């Protein structure tokens, strides 16, 4: 069987979201630079340690999903300033999203989250994105342009053994779903950097980690429109923190209003026809 | 042809919802008290003199759409004891919102608004609402169940003479749009404190204001899904006016997390697990 396209961040870029709209899937090479995948490791590190299960009885929203060998850590701007200065101002990422929801309008990040999985994590069931979270996206029309996509990026290398991601080819325009076997798979083996994108249409699973002895990290970028709500608040979010990023990336992590592509668009977050930062006169690019 | 069936808060709260479920449409009689339409216009009463033309200039987020003889003021929290504490805490609102969103989880206010239609002032086209901030709702299939509802509350009387608003029973599971004509449509005549609620899918229109002398003015509260993001933001509303709110009223205006109906809920705009409320210490019901 045929395996998930491969494109260059550099060479290929303008193909990348024709790529995954006729196939649900490709991998492009060297999304991060390995600069980035090392500062952004750095950074995270000590975060992912001290999280506890995805189920902690500690927590207000608990993820009964998500298997206990599985350490989820999400709001990362605060956290990381590669995430919040290389990582939101990415070209190529703004560039696949402008392709992918210029039909809708602006879009913004529904979570930023790094994922590490503990050796002999088991495969996740195959699923589509958003279940848990919007509803309201079963009930979209088959052919719909999707509303959000995935960027699953390897921050350690994804080998077949250590639970390389497996995707079904074609899977995002299925709507009899009675072929889902992980017989009709194909994996994602990565390197550091490299990012499997997905639709939220896409069926896909996390793969079984058999060595026992690997550690497998990802940083997962759900992009959507500013149409749906974000997984994820960054409301907490110290300004100095939030007035040191571009506006681009203030417009990302919900400091700023939000536009449709409606040809009248009236906006969204608006306060009585003025922005979000204009209002509260939030400033940017102011270094910490 | 059949009028709006007209229904009593205290006596068929029960009704309500299924009625607009099946017409699309239906008045719900002293929805508000006259007491709090009292409150509520004299606390807006000098924000709807100030507010200038729909697409003043001056806005960084213009409304194109409504007429000149329109003044539409929003993020009524700050403003309105009456509108942040009796209306938010509604217990017929709050009924007829679990009700009608109950399959998709947790709803909030998308905007809640003013709206002074001056004398003379002409007819809107006969639409739906959300197509100028939601082209989401556009994709979504003919039968899923309503995505958002809009109360539209009197505040001073609705008449034929004066454009007392229009719409089109059954107009809401229409998909075939051809027979639109105001030949089709029914009025709601309320007096204030009367709320004709109706769906997103609900076709509509204020009616033409022909006296030249009267003016006419209405409360219309947009309620939604959490999934989908609000017209206006609460972000830049003072701390200590949210604090005095109710947890409720909180959730309402985007200050707190919010949960799907999905079986396993991994929740809308979390913090590593934990709530908005809980991360920033929120408190509620301090009074000023
Ligand atoms: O672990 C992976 O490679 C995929 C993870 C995933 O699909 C998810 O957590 O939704
Ligand atoms: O003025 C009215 O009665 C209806 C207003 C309306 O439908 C709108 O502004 O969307
Ligand atoms: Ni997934
Ligand atoms: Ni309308």
């Amino acid at each position: 069987k045929s395996q998930i396209p491969r494109l260059s961040a550099i060479n290929d870029l303008h193909k990348i979201w024709p790529t995954v709209e006729e196939h649900g899937a490709a991998i492009i090479e060297s999304f991060l630079s390995l600069d980035i995948v090392r500062r952004l490791n750095e950074e995270v590190d000590p975060f992912v340690k001290i999280e506890p299960i995805p189920a902690a009885k500690t927590k207000d929203h608990p993820n009964h999903v998500l298997s206990t060998t599985t350490r989820l850590v999400n709001v990362l701007a605060p956290i990381s300033k590669a995430y919040r200065e290389d990582v939101l101002n990415s070209k190529v990422l703004h560039r696949i999203c402008s392709d992918a929801f210029h039909v809708y309008g602006d879009y913004w990040v529904l979570m930023g989250a790094v994922m590490e999985l503990a050796p002999s994590n088991p495969a996740q069931p195959l699923h589509r994105d958003m279940r848990f979270s919007h509803p309201i996206v079963e009930y979209l029309k088959p052919d719909a342009p999707a509303t959000s996509i995935n960027f699953l990026v390897a921050l350690s290398p994804f080998t077949a053994e250590n639970g390389a991601t497996h995707v079904i080819l074609g899977s995002h325009k299925w709507q009899n779903l009675s072929n889902v076997s992980m017989d009709a798979t194909v994996r994602a083996l990565m390197n550091p950097g490299d990012a499997l994108l997905i639709t939220d249409s896409t069926i896909h699973c996390g793969g079984a980690e058999t060595t026992g002895t690997e550690t497998r990290r990802l940083l997962t970028i759900t992009m959507g429109i500013s149409q749906l709500t974000p997984l994820e608040s960054n409301l907490a979010v110290p300004r100095p923190v939030i007035e040191s990023l571009t506006p681009l990336a203030q417009r990302l992590l919900g400091w700023a209003s939000q536009r449709s592509a409606a040809p009248r668009d009236i906006g969204l977050l608006t306060i009585r026809g003025n922005s979000i930062e204009k209002t509260m006169n939030l400033k940017a690019e102011q270094p910490l």
